């Protein structure tokens, strides 16, 4: 699987029949059809004790991994029940500034999308987590091209070191708090992972407010390779999945 013509998202269903399941992701957020739910609690992001370990090119994106052996960086509150621990974050981005996000807002596409992946601790590990309807929680943040994001530069500068698939680099003392918008207002809906196995275990929390990144910051993302070292160079761009049918689901807003 990939994002090319021959192995793109239109082909995933063949190896993962769940692709055309009942709660697939991403979706279009219709802000006028979204339901204001007053029962929604504010999000609680506790990332003060976060421990970053490394960054690696997995051939479809770059992942920044965190030590999740203890409740170091957790997510609670909102539509969740219990504590969810950060495991890794990654982005989805396009070839041009006009496309790149997975989720859309009233059909608008952003330049990139950031996913902070978290797993429900009653399940003891990530691996058991993906066997449950409420096993994961993904915080999604849109990126729009504007002013540079200070907090992102440490990531940008290390990309040279993990250019091709399989490469990794030690990546400690990175504070994810540098990537959050000012407001935590969000939309939520029951969905799935956006890449194979496309498991339907995710509670999606998509922030209304986008963060801005400079043209030069997004450029560096586009210089990454899908391919492995010593193989024909294929730029790592447009690693996003198109929006899926909502199919009855209801998107609720915290605002
Ligand atoms: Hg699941
Ligand atoms: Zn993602």
């Amino acid at each position: 699987w990939g994002y090319g013509k021959h192995n793109g998202p239109e082909h995933w269903h063949k190896d993962f029949p769940i692709a055309k399941g009942e709660r697939q992701s991403p979706v279009d957020i219709d802000t006028h059809t979204a339901k204001y739910d007053p029962s929604l609690k504010p999000l609680s992001v506790s990332y003060d004790q976060a421990t970053s370990l490394r960054i690696l090119n997995n051939g479809h994106a770059f992942n920044v991994e965190f030590d999740d052996s203890q409740d170091k960086a957790v997510l609670k509150g909102g539509p969740l029940d219990g504590t969810y621990r950060l495991i890794q974050f990654h982005f989805h981005w396009g070839s041009l500034d006009g496309q790149g996000s997975e989720h859309t807002v009233d059909k608008k596409k952003y330049a990139a999308e950031l996913h902070l992946v978290h797993w429900n601790t009653k399940y003891g590990d990530f691996g058991k987590a993906v066997q449950q309807p409420d096993g994961l929680a993904v915080l999604g943040i849109f990126l729009k091209v504007g002013s540079a994001k200070p907090g992102l530069q440490k990531v940008v500068d290390v990309l040279d070191s993990i250019k091709t698939k399989g490469k990794s680099a030690d990546f400690t003392n990175f504070d994810p708090r540098g990537l959050l918008p000012e407001s935590l207002d969000y939309w939520t809906y029951p969905g799935s992972e956006t890449t194979p196995p496309l498991l339907e275990c995710v509670t999606w929390i998509v922030l209304k407010e986008p963060i801005s990144v400079s043209s030069e910051q997004v450029l560096k993302f586009r210089k990454l390779n899908f391919n492995g070292e010593g193989e024909p160079e294929e730029l790592m761009v447009d690693n996003w999945r198109p929006a899926q049918p909502l199919k009855n689901r209801q998107i609720k807003a915290s605002f």
